[PDB]
């Protein structure tokens, strides 16, 4: 599920927190039971599942490389400096990841039109329904720790906000041959 | 810590909640912890935390029905996280950093240190004068629950000031304090 040899600082450990994290959001905004500011978001149709790309952790180490976040702008990719801290990595990587959420409920999604909004911008990007690939990188720069996640599919704004269709969960039809597996995400 | 209670939580992650306190609080002591620009303090009357069972208690028992339900008597930071599989200590850490990176997020009025709700678990763990935490957890299916309480708190309109600017080691807010090796005030 990961095997990125490359030079990139990481191991598996802190990917699967950043890959099960992404898919459990996906997997209870798909249920309709994540947690709004208030009551739940979804149910949502066409919730895909999200796999690892070495290729996209790539682009999200080399924009953060220099210690001065620098995106490829080839994918959408959500990013946040935190402060370096005496604690291990998992802990940054799972600071910067419920941070993304609270974002979100703190401020409130719609949940009617399910719109993007700049104050829980990787949130969106995580939430991104047709989405099904992730990678994510993490790097010490001194006093600061840079984490960033760069995904293959995402909102196309202004025009095209909707992070998710509301619909029945396990609706899997954006994809031609698309299955629901047993995370209740869809997959092709 | 001696919190014998049916507190479902072991002295590992109490270390890793108290820790992390008296950390911040010694860094805005010293005047070296990050703002969103420049850094805090340095603040006078910065006050070490110790471990109170009782607001351990307190912090349990709002969060045990996995639906968060303060008993009020006392300021109390909460956040419902995202469960993750990894050991309580490094959700504990992780939810402390996080609340931490709020501040940075709007930043502190140092001219002030006034609270700001946008960052009010911050406010709690760096409110100079409080010297009692008591934190839990409950991890409750797909959502961890995780909360601080505090004895003493800012007080709105009347007392905003999370802390006051002022030399490292000024211990003057309770008689017979002293600073300790970790410069933060104790009586
Ligand atoms: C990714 O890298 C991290 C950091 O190196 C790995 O976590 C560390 O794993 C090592 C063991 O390989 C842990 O060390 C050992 O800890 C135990 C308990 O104290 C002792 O028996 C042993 O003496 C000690 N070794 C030494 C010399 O200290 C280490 O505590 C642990 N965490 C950190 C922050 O260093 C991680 O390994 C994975 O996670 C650990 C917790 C184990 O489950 C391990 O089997 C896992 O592989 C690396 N991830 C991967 C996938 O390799
Ligand atoms: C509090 O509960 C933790 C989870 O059961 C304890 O950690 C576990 O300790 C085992 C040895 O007693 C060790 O084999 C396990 O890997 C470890 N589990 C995890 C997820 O870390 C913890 O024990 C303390 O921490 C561990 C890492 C060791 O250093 C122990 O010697 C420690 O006592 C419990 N804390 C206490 C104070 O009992």
């Amino acid at each position: 599920e990961f095997g990125c040899d490359g030079t990139l600082e990481q191991n598996d450990t802190t990917r699967e927190v950043f890959l099960r994290f992404h898919n459990d959001v996906r997997k209870f905004i798909a249920l309709g039971i994540y947690p709004n500011k208030v009551g739940v978001l979804g149910p949502a149709k066409n919730m895909y599942q999200l796999k690892w790309s070495c290729d996209l952790e790539e682009e999200a180490h080399e924009s953060i490389y220099s210690c001065s976040y620098n995106p490829l702008l080839l994918h959408p990719q959500s990013y946040s400096k935190l402060l370096s801290v005496d604690l291990p990595d998992t802990d940054v990587v799972g600071a910067t990841l419920e941070m993304w959420t609270e974002f979100m409920r703190i401020y409130g999604v719609n949940t009617k039109t399910n719109s993007y909004n700049p104050s829980f911008s990787q949130f969106a990007n995580m939430a991104y329904s047709k989405n099904t690939k992730v990678g994510c990188s993490y790097k010490k720069c001194g006093g600061d720790t840079l984490v960033t996640c760069v995904y293959e599919l995402g909102v196309k704004l202004p025009s095209h906000p909707q992070m998710w269709e509301n619909g029945p969960t396990c609706v899997c039809v954006a994809y031609t041959d698309s299955i629901c597996n047993d995370n209740n995400l869809c997959e092709y």
